[PDB]
């Protein structure tokens, strides 16, 4: 049964609730972004409206095969009416096409659902600046002071230099980058751009990236593995046996792989900086774990909510245990007392 934190009161709307059947009294189904936990349940056989970004729209049509008429895309930053409710979609700074949703209820209540987001100061100068928000439905994935991690530009720098070094020392070396969803494209794009290559990948992953309205994207990727020296692979495969395997496949064209695992948080963030990272090494293969997050750090979260000063916060992540819920209420209370809202 759809949980209360996927429902929008005084509307027929649900958010990221595709996996319970027909939720009785749901006229519309909003989807924040294309990652499987949020879209779970969708197929070609859905015949209720869906609301979403143009990009998330392109992915539903071409990857899951949802019928044209049921995908309602919306422009961002645009006051839009949807069953006589003003809504606005805002960039969530998560994976491509990912949105936060502003709901303007008839009664005068204003509600922000963040989906999955990485909060940024840029968001304080958007349409949220104009007016008050009474309820915040919040991605609490890293709501605990232990969770720090570096910025996206710090991480990308590291990655660029590392690869550009190795390939300049040994030109017969191969870069590989792991991936299992959309998101974190910048890793493999920024590397490939410093190396003067296109990114090689499967057919499936090319079809996926072709949906994302990236500029000059035809010039940046290929389905030809032979003619490229930055390859993508399923994250499952990014290990010693599975790389060696793949290193056999390329046919005596490279002698050394230098791979990247873009992780989120890991426990070594508590005891090591970005400039001081090292790889595991079984011969000619070197694997780098790098903490590139598309979710908010504890502090980024904190600042956003302290600026927004919402009247009520409702967690959408790590809600499934009482200890996690209870912990999170402490931090919401600390934030509000500190800031005087
Ligand atoms: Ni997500």
């Amino acid at each position: 049964t759809c949980p209360f934190y996927k429902k929008i009161p005084g509307t027929g709307f649900t958010v990221d609730a595709f996996q319970y059947g027909v939720v009785e009294g749901c006229t519309a189904y909003f989807l924040t972004h294309f990652h499987s936990d949020h879209y779970a349940g969708l197929s070609k056989h859905f015949t209720f409206p869906v609301y979403c970004s143009e990009i998330t729209g392109n992915l539903l049509k071409n990857k899951l095969h949802v019928q044209e008429q049921y995908i309602h895309p919306l422009p961002l930053d645009t006051e839009c009416i949807v069953n006589g409710v003003k809504v606005v979609l805002l960039d969530a700074n998560h994976c491509p096409g990912a949105v936060m949703i502003l709901f303007y209820l008839p009664n005068g209540t204003v509600i922000l659902h963040t989906g999955d987001f990485r909060a940024d100061p840029s968001m304080e100068r958007s349409l949220l600046a104009d007016q008050k928000v009474h309820m915040l439905y919040l991605d609490t994935t890293y709501c605990s002071p232990e969770y720090t991690f570096p910025s996206q530009q710090e991480v990308i720098r590291f990655a660029i230099n590392t690869a550009f070094e190795a390939v300049t020392l040994n030109p017969h070396a191969l870069v590989v980058c792991g991936t299992y969803s959309i998101g974190k494209e910048k890793v493999f794009l920024a590397i490939a751009d410093v190396l003067g290559s296109k990114v090689g990948m499967s057919q499936e992953k090319y079809k996926t990236l072709q949906c994302l309205n990236i500029p000059e994207i035809n010039s940046l990727i290929t389905t030809d593995m032979c003619s490229s020296l930055v390859h993508l692979l399923p994250m499952m495969q990014i290990n010693f046996k599975g790389l060696q395997s793949h290193l056999k496949k390329c046919g005596g064209k490279y002698n050394q792989i230098l791979a990247f695992r873009p992780t989120g948080w890991t426990h070594s963030n508590k005891f090591t900086r970005i400039a001081d990272v090292i790889p595991q090494t079984k011969g000619n293969i070197s694997i780098y774990g790098i903490p590139y997050s598309e979710h908010s750090s504890y502090l980024e979260m904190k600042r956003f909510v302290q600026w927004l000063k919402p009247q009520k916060i409702i967690p959408t992540v790590n809600v499934g245990t009482w200890k996690s819920r209870s912990t999170m209420e402490k931090y919401f209370r600390e934030w509000k007392l500190e800031a005087g809202y």
